[PDB]
This record gives structure tokens, C-alpha cells and sequence, in this order.
């Protein structure tokens, strides 16, 4: 609180907002992106509740609330709800006066121009920021990495991409999309557990299943052989206590759930699994740069956090590639916050501080400015 | 760095610049003559790239870049690009201060007067050389050889010539031209490999094919009989690993590609093959000097480097010449740098140091001087 | 069904089989070339479905099926699938007994010898044809045209060529290739529509987008000026009802999609647009025949069907050619079936009936016969 | 078509056949003497072309064809090709039945006896002429002129001669030969235009250059002074449109090309220029007849058609001859057909009709007859 | 190198210089008399050539050089060139210091007084000889012979004479001249070989033809009968390999060429053949000395070297002379050097050493002295 200034790095996630100050090593505020007020709301004797805050309160308030994601699949679809999320971010989580900070916002891949313009309009008109930037989330991640060359497999919450990069450039024609990512894997685990006679269907039960997924699932060494071991499997049958206190047993569901990344037909997806899309992406590049891609396969995103994933990707890529090809899979430790960190590096870039968009630019060429000939 | 001085010998090739110091046995700097910057250029997060350097970086940077040759067919056609190549030569490759060195430049056969004048203007005005010479590349080669008499077959990258020489003089009416040389053979190998179901069409793929040509092609003992052996040929089917790691098999393409020098109709050229042009050149000379030409057929240029070429030329010339004629084919070992070496000998000629062109001559009779009544 | 005989004209297209009887004015059978069976196949209560028929059933059966093209890029790559397509052609579409009809088959440019031999082997051994011919598809088209001289621009589904022709001969060195054609334009329209927030990614969605392309796209008068008019464009914003019944609006995507033929960099292609390849092809011919080429530029192929294409080509060629050059663009009305019609003319050529290949020739010199010294 | 008869006057030129009926004022048929069929011949879909007709078709068919002259340097060297030229002459150009017409044929200077005998054998055995004569082409020209005395400079297509004549007799020891004539000047113009960066090397390009030569070249008033005016020459820089439509500029090449007749060293010829050979020829005659030669210098042949040639020859001869010598240069208007006209006069000579050679003479003393003791 | 002294005998021939020391049996130095430097001279890379040496170098250097004879027809016409020939003679061929040797020079018949004076001036002023003599070449030959009486037929290179001699005196009125000799016969053989379709026109080709003449020509026994035998002549058709290696066949040209000495009308000469001039010379002498002439006909000169010439001259003279006349033809073996040998005898004549001309005589009565009242 003086001269200088930082850069409000707000990564608008499909399920979680990550926000903080440029220059910090990780976001200081992480809260669910949802909207929820009592679904039954039966009055009582007073009030003192906040209608649709969701954020952190919701979670801990599981069972009372309803949820909505105004950013459900990564694109913002409800501007009144999004204004509530940004107000919460600035005033309740970070506890800042937004008019004192240049703010860098992230946007999903393929975000419409008109959507970026509405984001810009709200920042300047509603929150009175002195400036702002919009950055592409994949791009920020790439930034955080620091690798000019290599092929990234980025699997997050709602989408997975394979992005080959040569000298810093995402050759746009190589990238392929997959709908599936963690949101789909949590829904599939709810369904397969419901196969055993359990019942996980409510909003609260979804949260419970997301926790089972993140704590007990793993990727097999070989799907077929893991299924065969399931028979005499005395390991798989882990126990998990529900908040009600009942204890369920989870066995082959531990590896059947994430097997979907390699076999999208488990959820009905025709798409090619992540090892096939990696190969298909490398084959859309020049033959010449393929050796550099094969030796620099970088994993990113929350859904690449499973133990065993790098070794499995090494095995599968080795099976598809030429016999003399050197293959290397890199996974950065704390991948998931790779998107926020790239934003932090960019926003905290004094040297490129002219890329931030300003109140004068917005007034001159409206918000589009932050879209036409920059970010 | 003292008195005396050397002579900047810069051989401006259609595909490669050869440059160094007069008196060295070979050029110290050899780099592709091209211009290229990112064809897709997708920004990123910083810079630190050099726009259109090409030189050596390009090659190793295959797939990102585009190429241009400002000297595509041997004549310089873009002076802003050529200034970049000469700046790279002096400051980045040789690491010299050009104002300290007389510089000998080479020029293609049939280079327009106005082109030699523009070369001269740039050397004096842009690089401030103390002097300079322009030399004819064929001539330099001839110089390097050291043979006063004989008929040279010089096949390089973009052109092939037959030059009969009697007492040091190129009888200008005997020389014949051929468009075809190595540039054409690389393009033809790309095309014939594409016949087998492979696809070699990009800039990067051209470089790959140039490597296959230089490592695996050869000239047959007899074209017709080699084609007949192709059937039960278990030798021809060599393997070559692409940078992508795939392995292709090359068979009759190994000798079909260079067969074009003897049969220009393979690429649609009406011209007479190199054995016919040799004979036609000797027959435009006096009958009397023909015995000296037949016994001194000297091969020069990169495209004469194929194993077997001297024996094939001996066989073909013997078949066309009178039965009692003594025929000898000479091939100098490291032919290709024959052009640079001749320049080095000339430029490093203290005794003929008055042939260098000077800043006073350029100022007096402009650059033309280095054209009218000298080189 | 008597003496005489016709000629089974089967044009094996990358996406569509065109087949019929020699002498008919157009093919009587046109069906998608694909292979597809239920991707989910969930049993039920009976059967009565045909595993991978594709043909016409598929289309109308959109959403259930998967697709494969055994001729994806014009070259046949799966012989068991191709045998199914030919069986369907003969027995289900034409309803003929193949052993009663000489059959002319078409093949893609650059089809390997061994591939033509396998086509021949199947016709004689599997279908017992009395004879057969293999014809080159471009050639058949040329045949259908009837023009000895002129430069053809042929843009079809998977490839576009510029072919200069003087007295009936395709000067092979003039022709240039382009990967792009209609298959690429449909993929690019799916991608650009997905930019607006729509989602066209499935096999069924590809078919939907191919229909939007064929019904609503057009080529601009000038790309730059059309983009500028897009702003106040109240015309462009056509509506299109999806099979789900939702209605999308299509605007600048109508002309951005086919702009790719003139600007291949829109899909990442370095290649030169079709006006540049036309000029480059004419410049590889003798100067003398150029006036005949400029006055006989013939358009062929499905991707040349856009309204406005001839006028745009006239404008662009006029801008590149000498000022006194007479330029004429010819487009034959029903171009697309130009390939089948040329086959029909050839196959129905009683006078050249000796070019058909026979069961005795195949038995004597195997199938190669239909390759070595004929078609 | 009745009694009487004319005389088939066929002048077998190195580049053009001139043929017609004795008594006509000029030949009715003039066509290139060449042989050419498709050099690439790529089949197609039919035929209807004539293999190696050349004649007129070739020219108009420039770029497809190859050429051969069976009479390249004036002497017939291929009898199967010559039979094709004579068949074309009789049946396609003149449309006559050769067995109805005595035919006079011309032959080059120094034609071997055996060659005249083979010409005679073909006329009688192949074409069944009733008679024939062979005439010496120079002689026919002399005949056409009508001058008994004077020195002729005859410059045609492949040769130039100086022939002093006193009372009708060519004093054989005075005549001198020069290789150079129009064929050489066209080749030299191709070469010098290629010096400016143009490229004229193909058969079609040779025809183009022959047209530039015949339409735009001229002989200078003084070579040295014309070169000096070239600097500020704003006239010379004429424009010429190529069939491709490009426009080239021609300047000093307009007079440098024909300067070769006066300076044969421009093409490497040691020979003395045409003014020196004229003087050298007059000095090999008696001193006494020199005054008659100096006052009757007659120009003949196509290469004497340049505007300015008579005035230049007057100037140069005046400079070499004694000061009191009366010098006169005569140039007949339509010189080039001077050879055919002399043949027409001779052949149409009823009074000397006994000089024609007959079928009985050929049968008696073979063809030689038309050689031994006549023509 | 001591007292005494020899006499520099330099025979200045029209084509060959013969020089040596008086008293030697034959000249030690024989070299072509010519002047020649590169006709094309195209620079190169150095020098080390001698501009117009000609001498021996020329010959062996055939094709590069030009020729000039400063003594073309026997009379010296260029004194700067002649000084070069004499310098070469003294310093390069004989390797003498001319100031140490009295030098005898030969001169052609009818050499002008002023020419002999200029020869004398050069010897004394340029070469500082101590003395010199000028001798008449015919005279020297006569001297070498040793016959006081008889009629000599002397046929050399540029002239042929018939000289009747009675008691040592050439009766000047009897002698007759002929232009023709070997120079003419070589030119005529070039022309007649060019009749068969060969082409011998250059300086190098002249040298080749001179060799064919000297190795294969001969004089017939009877011209008419030799021509008649030519038909079934299987002998005449000798082969001769050209330096280019081609092989020509020579037949009746072997005797047609030298037939010109007996029939000068073959080259257009009106003159009477050598047998007629012999008879005409004898008839201009007294009747009384004719018997001595008829019995002493001595042949001399290079052109009398043909085998068969003495027998033919015996036959022809017998046919013209009275029936009882004794006729004898003498031919000295090595006739050609008869001119040099006579000079050697004279110059080496101690007894007549007072006839040498001295530096004092030249200074007193200038050079004329060696002309007025001596030689
Ligand atoms: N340790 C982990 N193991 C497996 N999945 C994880 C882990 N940590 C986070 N995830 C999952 O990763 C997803 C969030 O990843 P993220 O890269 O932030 O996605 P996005 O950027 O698409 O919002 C959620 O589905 C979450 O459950
Ligand atoms: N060993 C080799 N075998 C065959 N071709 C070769 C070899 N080395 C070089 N070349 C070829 O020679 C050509 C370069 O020859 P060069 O004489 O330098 O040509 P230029 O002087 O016309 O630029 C290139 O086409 C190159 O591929
Ligand atoms: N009216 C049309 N307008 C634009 N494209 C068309 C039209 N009709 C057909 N096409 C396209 O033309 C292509 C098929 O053309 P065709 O010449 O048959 O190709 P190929 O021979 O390469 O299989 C398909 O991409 C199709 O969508
Ligand atoms: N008007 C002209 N000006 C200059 N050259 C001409 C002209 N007309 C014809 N020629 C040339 O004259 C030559 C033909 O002359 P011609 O006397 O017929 O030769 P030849 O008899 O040796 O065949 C050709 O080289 C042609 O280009
Ligand atoms: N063996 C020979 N047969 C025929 N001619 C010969 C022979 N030897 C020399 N000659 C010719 O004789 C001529 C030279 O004779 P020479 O008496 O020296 O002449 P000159 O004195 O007139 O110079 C040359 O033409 C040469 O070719």
C-alpha cells in the first residue's frame, strides 16, 4: 500500500477460483466456484445467512445447499453470478480494494470475443480496476513451465489437451481436444459405486465421491492384467468412512475410474484415449521436430496427478513410437497450480507491463482492445 | 591484426556461403544461404529469436522456419537479404572487422554488369571495405585446379558446364550450359520417393531428402542392366531412419535419381546428358587440340562426387571417341570446395595484388571499375 | 442381357463410389465410401442389421454408426473393406452379375504399382470379371472434358491439381499438388463454428457441417473487403436448422471457410493458394504455349462448384498475367461427375476396346499387365 | 492438266523448302524444313496427330515439338527424312501428281556426286517423275539476277559467299566461303539476350529470337560510334512482347547481333568480315576486270535484307579501294527468293528443255548422268 | 670461341628459316617462319607465354595461335617481325653472340635493292655483326649442286623455276617463272578434300593437310590412265588419322593434288606446266648447247621430292625432244636443303672471304655496298 503495484491474478476455474498476488509462489485464495442457497429454505427464527455464497461455506455446509457453476464447463455463462464470484474474490478472500490493483484474468480456450469483452466491461465498470489483462489459461500454464519445446499433455477438470510446442509456439493445428477430464471421472465413479448397491446421487454425495477419487483411485500398469488380479485382490478392497459414518469398501473401482482416460469408451466416448491423441498430435507435426517432442512430453493439470501416470505414458508411447526413439515423460510436481503460476509470472512481468490493458484503452476502443492485438 | 593483410574470400553460393581468409586451405565458414523466420509465429512469452537468420540455426531449427535463397539460382536477386548474409558472414561467422580486409567476392557466370556494380557499392558503402575484387566462380575453380589444358566437367548445385581449356583460356564458344545439377536431383528424389506412398514435400522434408541423396545414391555401371538387376536386388533396399523415427526403404531410387545427369529426359529436360555435352564441346574445338582434351577431362563440383562417376565417364567417352584416342578422366578429391580454393589462391596473390579494386577506384569510376577492364 | 457388352465403370472415390454402365450419361449408383457398425452395439432382442455396410444406410443412420474410409485419401488401404465396397456396388447397388461385364476401375494419382496389381487380382479372382481396365481418375476427367489444350484447375474432395495440357498431354513437370480440398474445408468449418460456442465434433456433426458448407458457403469478391462488410452485414447471418431442431446462425463463416483455397495459411498450409499454383504451373511451360493456357483455364471437381469462383479466378489471374494477355475461365456445369463421365467415355469406347485387360492377360503376365504398357 | 508441261521447281533449303511451278513469279509453297514429333508424347485419349511433319504445323505447334533439319547445313544427310519432305511438298503443299511433272531440284555448293545421285534415284524410283534436273542454288540465283558481270555478296541462312562474275562465269578461284550467316546470327542473339538475365535456350525460344532478329535488328553506320551512343540511347530500348506475354526490352543487341557479319570475331570466327572478303575476292581477279566488279557489287540472300547494308558496304568498299574507283552496290528488292526465281527461270526454259534429265538417261547411265556433263 | 671464324648462314625461307654454321653439312636450326599470338587470348591466371614466337612452339601449339609470314611469298615485308625472327635465330635456336660471327643471309629472286639495304642495316645496327653477305638463294643452291652445265628444274615452296646453265652462268633470258609450288599444292589439297564433305579451312587444318600431302600424295605415270584406274582402285583409299582421332580416307586426291605441277589449269593457272617450261627454256638457248641441257636436267627443291617425278620428267621430255636426243634427269637426294648447303659452301669459303661485306663498307657506302658490285 504505496506506489509500485502488483497484478491481481484471478484464474476463473470451472470448479475452483484460484486468486492471489502476482509474484506469490501459489494462489492465496482457492474456493469452489458455485452458487447455492437453501434448496428447501424453511424460514426459522432469524437470518444471518448469505444467499448464494457457495465459495467455502457451501462445502462445509453440504446437504443444505444447491450448487451452480456459472463457469461450469470453463466458459462464463452467467454474468450476475460471475459478478458475485469476483466480489467475493476481491472483498472476502483477498480483502483488497480492486481500484488499487491491475488485474490479470484468465479465460478458457475458445472463449468468444464478446465474452472477453463482457469480462473487461465488468472489471472496469463494476470494480473500477485501474487496468486489467486477460490471459489464456493454457498459455499461462505453458508460461509457468518454462519449456520452449516439447509436447504437453494437460488434463485438468473439464478438458484434456495435447499441445505440441516448438520454440514457444503452439502449432495450432496439432492440438487435439478431449471433453473428458476430472469432472467426468467423478461422475463415472458415482455411477460405478452405485453398481455395488451403494447410492451416490446427491450434490453432497458427489463431493464425497470426488474425495474417494482423489484419495484412493490409481492407474493400472496394465488394465487387462489388473482386472485379472482383481479376483484374488486382497489389496484393492480399501475401506472409506462416509460422513454418515457407514464404511464402504472400494476395490476395482479404484482403477476402473481413471482407466477412462486411456479408454474413453468406458463413458461412451468415441474419442481416442490420451496416448492415442499424443501420437496423433506428434504425427500432425513435421517429422523433423518429432524427436524433440518425444523427448519432452510434459504432463500438466490436476488429472495428471495420479501416481503411476508417467510410467504408464512412457510404456504406451514406447509401444507406438519407432524403436530407436528416445522417449521422456516429465511431470512437474505441483502441476495443478500450473495455470495460476503462469498467470502470476505474466502478471508480475514488469518488463512486459505494457501488455496490461488500461482504463484509457477500454474507453477508447472499448473492451475489445484486450482482445484485438493483445490479451 | 597488424600490417600486411589478407583477402576476404567470400564465395556467394546458391545454397551455401563459403567464406574465410586468403591463404587458408579451405573456408572456415560454410552456412546455408537462406532467409527464414517463423512461418506461423504464434508469439508466446518473450522473444530472443532472430528474425530471418537462416544460416546454420535454420537447419537445426527445421520445421519452424521458412527459407528463401536471395541467390536461389546463383544470381543475387534481393539486396536487402544479401546485406544480411554478408553481415552474418563478417560479424557472426568470421568475426572480423571488414574495414580491415580487402575482400574478394565471387559471382555466377553471366552475372549482369549492374549486379556486379551493386555488389561493389554495398561492399564499399555498407561494409567500408578498404578494397575488393569480384571473381568468376568457375574461374576460381579453374584456378584452384592448376591445369592449363583439358576439358572440365563442372557439376555443382544449380548448373553443370563443360569447359574446354587450352593454355588457360576458356574458349567461350565451346562451353555448353545445363540447367540441371544437385538442386534438381534433390527435387527429383523427393518426387520419386513420393511414388512409393511416402510424402516428402515440406521444407524440412526437402532437407531430409538431400541427406538421403548425399548418403545413399550412386550412379550405375549401366542404367538398363541396373534396372534389370533391381528385380532380384537384395542390396538396393537400404534403410534410412527419418527424424520422426520411422524407417523408409530405398532401392532403385538410389540410382534412378543421379541417372538424370546422363538422361535429362527423366526430369523433362530435352538437353543432352553430360557425356553428350562433353563430346559436343570437344567437337566445337579444333581437331588438333582434341587429343589434349580427351586425355585431360577434369571433374569438378559437388555433383561430381558420386563414387563410380569417373569410371562411367571413361566408358561413355570411350564409346563416342575414335578407337585410338587416349582418354583420361581426372577427379580431384575434394572438388566441391574447388571454387573457394581458387578464390583463396587469387585473393592471396600478393604478386597480382594490383588486381584488387580499391575505394579510390570505386569513387573515381564508381563500382563499374571492378567490371570494366578487370574483375 | 445378350451379346455385346457394356463396361462396368466404377470410380472408387475417397468419400463416394460412383458406378454405372458405360454409355450412361451419369453414374446410376453414388454411395458413401465408408465402413461402420454400431460403435456401442448393445444387443437388444433380435438382429437384422448389416455389420459395416455404411453405403447409404449409414448416413440416414447417423449417430448410431462409426465410419471408415478404406480409400480415405484416395488410395485403397484395406483390401477386405474394399472387397465389401465392390460387392455392395455390384450386387446391391447395380444389381449385376460381374462375370458378365468388362469393368473399368479408376485409381488415384500416384497409386503404387502393387496397389493396381491387387485391385486387378480381386477383380479377376474374387468377382470373376471377364476383363477389366484401370484408369487414372484425373485422366478420365480430362477425357470427359474434350479439350486438348488449356490449363485445368481440378479441385475435388482430398486434392487439388493444376494441370497444363497441350495437345492432350499432361506435361508432367508442370502439374503441382495441393493437399487441401473439400475434406479440409469441412473440417475447418467444424472448427470455426466451434469458435462461436457451438460444438461440432462427432461423426454425425461432421455430416451436418458438410451440409452447411455445401448449402451456404461462398467465395468472396475480395477477402479483405468482405471482412470489412461483415460488421454491418445483415445478409450474412443466415439461419440453419440442426437435426435436433435448434437453429444456428452462420455469418462470416460462409466465406471464411472457402477462403482457405486462396489462403492455405488459414489451415496452416504453407502451400500457395490456387491462383498462385495456376501461375506457377503456366510458368513451368514454354512461354510460347502460355497464351493458349491463359485462354483455356478449365475448372473441374466438386470444390470448384462455388458460385463466384470463375469470376474470382478471372480477376486474380488478370492481376498476375501480362496486361495484353487474353484470359478465359471455363467451368463445365456438372463438373463433379467429370471423373465418372470420362471413365464412361473410355470404357464405352468400342473403338479402343482392345485396351481393356483380360483374364488371359492376367493369367499370363499376372495383374501387372494392366499396369505395364497400358492401364 | 493437258499436254505441255511445267517444271517442278523445288529449292531444298537448310531451313525452308521453297517450291512451286516454273513460270510463277515466286514459290507457292514455303515451309520449314524440319522433323519433329512430340518430345514428351504422353498418350492421351485418341490420336490424329502426324508424327514428324514439322512443315508449317510445327511452328504453330511450338513447345510440343522437336525439330530436325535433314538439310541442316545445306547438304541432305538423312534420306528417309528427305523422302518425307518431298512427299509433303508434292502431295500436301503443291497437291500435284509428281509423275506428271519434270522436276528441277536445287543442291548446295560442294554437294557430293553420290548425294546428287541419291537425290536422282529417289525422284525417279520413289516419286516416278518423268524427268528431273538438279541445279546449283547459287547458280539459280545468279540466273535470276540477270547480270553477267559484277561481284555478288550472297548472304543467306547457313553460308555467305563473295562471287566475282565476268561474262557469266564464276571464276572459281576468286570465290571465298564464310560459315557465318543467319543461323549463326539467331544463335548469337539468343546468347547475348541471355546476358541481360533473360533465358532463350529452347527450340521455341529460338523461334522467338529469330522473330526478334528479323523485326528489330539493324546494322550500324559505324560500330564504334553506335556503341558510344548506346549510353544516351533512348531509341534503342524497343519493347517486344513474348508469347507468354512478358515484355522484354532490346537495345544495343539490335545492332550487336548483325555486327558479326563485319566482325566474325564476335562469335569466335577468325574469318575476315564480308567487306574484307569482297576486297580479297576482287584482288584474286585480273586488275583489268576490277573496275567492272567495283561498279557491280550485287547483294543477295536473306541476310542481306537489313536496312542500311548497301550504304555501309558503299562506305567500307570506298575506304579500301583506290580513290578514283567508281563503286556501286546494287541490292535487288526481294533478294531472298532469288534462289527460287533462278530455278524457276531455268526450269521454265523451253529453249533449254533438253538439259532436263530423263527416266531413260537415269536407266542408261544411272543418276550420275544428272551430274556428269550436266546438272 | 677463339680466333678464326665461321659464317652465320641464315636462309630466310618463305615458310621455314634454315640456319647454322658454315662448314656444317646441313642447318642445325629449322623453324617455321611465322608470327602468332593467341587469337582469342582470354587472360586466365598468370602469364608465361611468348607473344608471337611462332617458330616451333606454334606448330605444337596448333589451334591456339594465329600465323603470319613476314616472308610470305619469299620477300621480307615486315621489318619488325623479321627482327623478331632473326633474334630468335641467333639467341634461341643457335645460341650465338652475333657480334662474333660474319653472317651470310639469303634473299629471294627479284628482291628490291632497298630491301637488301634494309636487311644489311638491321644486321649491322641491330645485331652488330662484324660482317655479312647477302646471297641469292637460287644461286646458293646452284652452288651446292656443283654442276656447271645443265638445266635445273627447281620447285620449292612458293615458286618454281627452269634455269639453263652453261659454264656456271644463268642465262637470264632463258629462265621462266611459275607462281605455283608447294604452298599452292597444300591449299589445293585442302579444297579438294573439302569436296568429299570434309572441312579443312583453319590454320590448324592447313597444317594437317600439309602433312597428308607430304606423306601420301604422289605423281601419276599418266594422269588420264590413273583417273581411269581410280574406279577399281582399292589401293588409293589410304586412311589418315586426324589429331581429333577421326580417320579420313584419301584416294584420287593423292595424285590429283601434285598433277597441278603438270597441269596448272587445275588451280586456274594459265601457265604452262613444268615440262612445257623446261622445253620452252631450252628453246630460248642456242641450239648448240641444247644437247648439254637435255642430258643434264637437275631437279631441286622440296616440291621435286615426290617419288616418280624423275621418271615422269624423262617420259615427258622424251616425248617433246628430237628422237635422237639423249635425255637424263638427275635428282639429288636431299634436294630441299640444297639452298642452305649452297649458302654454307659460299659462306665457308675462306678463299673468297673477301666477298663478305664489312662494318667499314656499310659505314662508307652504306648497306647498298652489299648490293652494288657484289652480294
Ligand atoms: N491429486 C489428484 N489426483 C487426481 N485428480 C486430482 C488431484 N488433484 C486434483 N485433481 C483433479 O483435477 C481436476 C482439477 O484440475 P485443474 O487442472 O485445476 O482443472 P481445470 O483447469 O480444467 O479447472 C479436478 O477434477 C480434481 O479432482
Ligand atoms: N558427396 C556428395 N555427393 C553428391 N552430391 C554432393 C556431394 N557433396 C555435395 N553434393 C552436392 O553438390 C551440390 C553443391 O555443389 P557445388 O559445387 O558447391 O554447387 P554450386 O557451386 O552450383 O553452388 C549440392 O547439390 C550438394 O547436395
Ligand atoms: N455444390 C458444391 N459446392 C461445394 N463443394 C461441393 C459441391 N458439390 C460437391 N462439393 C464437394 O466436392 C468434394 C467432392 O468433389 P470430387 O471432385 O468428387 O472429389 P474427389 O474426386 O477428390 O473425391 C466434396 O468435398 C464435396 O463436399
Ligand atoms: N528481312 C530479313 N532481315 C534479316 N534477315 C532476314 C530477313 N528475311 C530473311 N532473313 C534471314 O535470311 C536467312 C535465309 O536466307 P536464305 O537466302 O534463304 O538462306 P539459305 O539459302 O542459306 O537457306 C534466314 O536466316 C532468315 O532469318
Ligand atoms: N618429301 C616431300 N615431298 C613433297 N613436298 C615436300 C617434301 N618435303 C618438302 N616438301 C615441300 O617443299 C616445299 C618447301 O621446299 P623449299 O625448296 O624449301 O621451298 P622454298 O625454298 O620456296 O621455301 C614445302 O611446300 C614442302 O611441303
Amino acid at each position: 500500500d504505496e506506489d509500485e503495484t502488483t497484478a491481481l491474478v484471478c484464474d476463473n476455474g470451472s470448479g475452483l477460483v484460484k486468486a492471489g498476488f502476482a509474484g506469490d509462489d501459489a494462489p492465496r485464495a482457492v474456493f469452489p466456484s458455485i452458487v447455492g442457497r437453501p434448496r428447501h429454505q424453511g424460514v426459522m427464527v432469524g437470518m444471518g445467512q448469505k444467499d448464494s455464497y457457495v465459495g467455502d461455506e457451501a462445502q462445509s455446509k453440504r446437504g443444505i445447499l444447491t450448487l451452480k457453476y456459472p463457469i461450469e464447463h470453463g466458459i462464463i455463462t452467467n454474468w450476475d453470478d460471475m459478478e458475485k464470484i469476483w466480489h467475493h474474490t476481491f472483498y472476502n478472500e483477498l480483502r483488497v480494494a480492486p481500484e488499487e490493483h491491475p488485474t490479470l484474468l484468465t479465460e478458457a480456450p475458445l472463449n468468444p470475443k464478446a465474452n472477453r469483452e463482457k469480462m473487461t466491461q465488468i472489471m472496469f465498470e463494476t470494480f473500477n480496476v485501474p487496468a486489467m489483462y486477460v490471459a489464456i489459461q493454457a498459455v499461462l500454464s505453458l508460461y509457468a513451465s518454462g519449456r520452449t519445446t516439447g509436447i504437453v499433455l494437460d488434463s485438468g477438470d473439464g478438458v484434456t489437451h495435447n499441445v505440441p510446442i516448438y520454440e514457444g509456439y503452439a502449432l495450432p493445428h496439432a492440438i487435439m481436444r478431449l471433453d473428458l477430464a476430472g469432472r467426468d471421472l467423478t461422475d463415472y465413479l458415482m455411477k460405478i459405486l452405485t453398481e455395488r448397491g451403494y447410492s451416490f446421487v446427491t450434490t453432497a454425495e458427489r463431493e464425497i465421491v470426488r474425495d474417494i477419487k482423489e484419495k484412493l483411485c490409481y492407474v493400472a500398469l496394465d488394465f487387462e492384467n489388473e482386472m485379472a488380479t482383481a479376483a484374488s485382490s486382497s489389496s484393492l478392497e480399501k475401506s472409506y468412512e462416509l460422513p454418515d459414518g457407514q464404511v464402504i469398501t472400494i476395490g476395482n473401482e479404484r482403477f476402473r475410474c481413471p482407466e477412462t482416460l486411456f479408454q474413453p469408451s468406458f463413458i461412451g466416448m468415441e474419442s481416442a484415449g490420451i496416448h492415442e491423441t499424443t501420437y496423433n498430435s506428434i504425427m500432425k507435426c513435421d517429422i523433423d521436430i518429432r524427436k524433440d517432442l518425444y523427448a519432452n512430453n510434459v504432463m500438466s493439470g490436476g488429472t495428471t496427478m495420479y501416481p503411476g501416470i508417467a510410467d504408464r505414458m512412457q510404456k504406451e508411447i514406447t509401444a507406438l513410437a519407432p524403436s530407436t526413439m528416445k522417449i521422456k515423460i516429465i511431470a512437474p510436481p505441483e502441476r495443478k497450480y500450473s495455470v495460476w503460476i503462469g498467470g502470476s509470472i505474466l502478471a508480475s512481468l514488469s518488463t512486459f507491463q505494457q501488455m496490461w490493458i488500461t482504463k484509457q484503452e477500454y474507453d477508447e476502443a472499448g473492451p475489445s482492445i484486450v482482445h484485438r492485438k493483445c490479451f
